[PDB]
């Protein structure tokens, strides 16, 4: 199946899922100077103070921290989505190492690793529909470098030895995600897709211009969870990033001057 190995990784994905070679795929290098300011793009308005999370599970390729999506609870809106979208899960990409990680890029430059909040639009009534639709999900996006440690990140960073391998899930109740967001919520955006298969055009992308720090022993941690199940020759989860895509015909905006 699908992964990130040589022989399964994303120089392969288009043979079993052919719309990796489309118009809109995602991540891009985002050209920060050719970004155009868009004065009409509203303010984000991310309401998470309702959140609730359920469980953490590590799926294969990351590891997903899930939502109770079944009520408008934890919301995105504004900037340049049109209606409500709610939160469904957050996860990561990292690197092997700190120099890479990312799967935007700014300038060329990777990050050690980028958080994903994925939302989706409550007029498709479930995220399976939702995914199917163009302006299906709103994903934020947040860079990490690593410097100091993000105290809303340890929680996350403690339980992973609970779901070291491919299909462990645990509870993971009352996390606050507010806890992952850097202080300015000025963003790029653009449309674009799922980084990972099927990998859908069905996503405006909003990622944030500023980078929240982590620890080395942060992201170290994140280093030590397994591709493989439980009972399987362990293969390190790193370098779970797919690497930037032709823009084409997009144009990326900024809603910072
Ligand atoms: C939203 C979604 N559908 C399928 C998967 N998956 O297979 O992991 N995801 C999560 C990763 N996709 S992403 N990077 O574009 O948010
Ligand atoms: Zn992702």
């Amino acid at each position: 199946h699908w992964g990130y190995g040589k022989h399964n990784g994303p120089e392969h994905w288009h043979k079993d899922f052919p719309i990796a070679k489309g118009e809109r795929q995602s991540p891009v290098d985002i050209d920060t100077h050719t970004a155009k300011y868009d004065p009409s793009l509203k303010p984000l308005s991310v309401s998470y103070d309702q959140a609730t999370s359920l469980r953490i599970l590590n799926n294969g390729h990351a590891f997903n921290v899930e939502f109770d999506d079944s009520q408008d609870k934890a919301v995105l809106k504004g900037g340049p989505l049109d209606g409500t979208y709610r939160l469904i899960q957050f996860h990561f990409h990292w690197g092997s190492l700190d120099g890479q990680g990312s799967e935007h890029t700014v300038d060329k430059k990777k990050y050690a690793a980028e958080l994903h909040l994925v939302h989706w639009n409550t007029k498709y009534g479930d995220f399976g529909k939702a995914v199917q639709q163009p302006d299906g999900l709103a994903v934020l996006g947040i860079f990490l470098k690593v410097g100091s440690a993000k105290p809303g990140l340890q929680k996350v960073v403690d339980v992973l030895d609970s779901i070291k391998t491919k299909g462990k899930s645990a509870d993971f109740t009352n996390f606050d995600p507010r806890g992952l967001l850097p202080e300015s919520l000025d963003y790029w955006t653009y449309p674009g897709s799922l980084t990972t298969p099927p990998l859908l055009e069905c996503v405006t992308w909003i990622v944030l211009k500023e980078p929240i720090s982590v620890s080395s022993e942060q992201v170290l941690k994140f280093r030590k969870l397994n591709f493989n199940g439980e009972g399987e020759p362990e293969e390190l989860m790193v370098d779970n990033w797919r690497p930037a895509q032709p823009l084409k015909n997009r144009q990326i905006k900024a809603s910072f001057k």
